[PDB]
């Protein structure tokens, strides 16, 4: 799909056999989610947004779906006031900006 | 142009005669700058963010040229460890995602 940006660019996932919405984020580098369980071993990363920091789980090799795409790779967990989808997977999806 | 997201999709921005870059963020609703003097009046506003708050100045009707383009509008100033565009200033830009 193509869209517009006068709203939220936000999607349907499914991760973990969980259904969630996530925020389409050209500005992360990575996707964090906070309203999930991911089985399996993890390692401690902070991670440095406008507000200050937040300390996450990172999960690798998370099978993802994201607007009905299959993808695989490093999920972080942990607060985000918003579930993001950062360049690490969009770029799984072949995401361009185009103005 | 068409961007692709494997690096950070930062461009060059004009403002108030200083030339800076920030990364066009889908993610954010503001633009919010850090490292730049706007004249004039202000208001107070704590926007928020991934590691918790930040309190920001709002300025409104500013020109702003960001890849070439010109535009106005609402620039918000304060701490951001990256300079940032987001959609109220890419809708200006008739941006799009893509896949
Ligand atoms: C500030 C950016 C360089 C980095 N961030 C992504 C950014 O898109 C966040 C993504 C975001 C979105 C919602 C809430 C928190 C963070 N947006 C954001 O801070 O925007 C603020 C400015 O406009 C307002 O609208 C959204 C919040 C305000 S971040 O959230 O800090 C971030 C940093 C690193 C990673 N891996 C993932 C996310």
């Amino acid at each position: 799909p193509q869209i517009t940006l006068w709203q939220r660019p936000i999607v349907t996932i499914k991760i973990g056999g969980q259904l969630r919405e996530a925020l389409l984020d050209t500005g992360a580098d990575d996707t964090v989610l906070e309203d999930i369980d991911l089985p399996g071993r993890w390692k401690p990363k902070l991670i440095v947004g406008i507000g200050g920091f937040v300390k996450v789980r990172q999960y690798e090799q998370v099978p993802i779906e994201i607007a009905g795409h299959k993808v695989v790779g490093t999920v972080l967990i942990g607060p985000t006031p918003s579930n993001i989808i950062g360049r690490n997977l969009m770029t799984q999806l072949g995401a361009t900006l185009n103005f």
